[PDB]
């Protein structure tokens, strides 16, 4: 029984349920490998270990790495926005931003449009560390992503986006 | 400079680097949305919030949920194997298994082939909670995954697997 945004409760078609059972973990030892979120979780976890392990050298962690690349891409950003893009809790994000200010990697500054919003931007040191991050990326990633065509990867991004956009909160 | 498993260091072709730069976060505000791991991370995080939030009712968390569905699919499993499949640290896994024994959801038992290996299996209560997990899955997931064809989803699983298999440790 779902509500689909209403004051009533709806029991979905046995069709929707059959299709969904083609993908759900069940009593069969290989059900799990049909589940797209299983694979998203497994890929995220194996990737997370790889990147943490190799970004080691630069004496930062992947939390700081994402903050820096989000600031880089955006130029100036909402700590909020950086957190969002970096898949972080706002508290985790704020904590790591100040750790990067303390290291002289980013400048934080009151937003000109609205003093409350803390904007973030790189320092000269921030920018050199970006190229270092990009080079460690080259090393660890070039083989993996050169194993796919431009078509496969753009398609995969599209499907991941479609998934991301159907989920709510 | 990479080693590719040898005693020498190799500088990859400017080709591999150009292709890789089609996908990496860079100074362009939309570089990030070309990056497959960005999307894997974002989907994993949005999914994680959704499932934790809705598995709430059953008074378990998604860590326990995955343990139960891995035990379910396998019948009897290595706590090791359950941890692996559930994308958990072995310590996290062992901790949650005993929490589920304490709740009478799983039986733990010395492996018949090798007494050290702790095997896990469901209880009658475990099995009823499986169908409850499957029904909460129906509610929260049926819409999202009925938004894709069988072809799109099997393809997406395949590409995620290919990624998972090229990464190492
Ligand atoms: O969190 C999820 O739903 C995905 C997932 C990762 N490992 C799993 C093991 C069993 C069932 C689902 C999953
Ligand atoms: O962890 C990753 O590499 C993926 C990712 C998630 N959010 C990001 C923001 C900027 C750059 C990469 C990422
Ligand atoms: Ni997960
Ligand atoms: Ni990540």
């Amino acid at each position: 029984g779902v509500d689909l945004g209403t004051e009533n409760l709806y029991f979905q078609s046995n069709a929707m349920l059959d299709h969904l059972e083609q993908f759900l973990p069940n009593k069969e030892p290989s059900s799990i490998q049909n589940f797209p979120f299983f694979w998203i979780s497994q890929v995220n976890g194996k990737y997370s270990q790889l990147i943490e392990k190799s970004i080691k050298k630069l004496g930062i962690d992947n939390t700081r790495r994402k903050i820096i690349l989000s600031t880089n891409a955006l130029g100036e950003a909402s700590i909020t926005d950086i957190a969002n893009l970096s898949t972080l809790k706002l508290t985790t994000a704020t904590k790591a931003v100040y750790r990067l200010v303390e290291d002289g990697i980013v400048e934080v500054y009151s937003s000109t449009t609205d003093e409350r919003i803390s904007m973030v931007k790189l320092t000269a040191k921030g920018v050199e560390l970006v190229e270092q991050i990009n080079q460690i990326s080259v090393v660890t990633l070039a083989g993996i992503l050169n194993a796919f065509s431009e078509d496969e990867l753009h398609n995969l991004n599209h499907q991941l986006k479609k998934l991301f956009d159907l989920m709510p909160s």
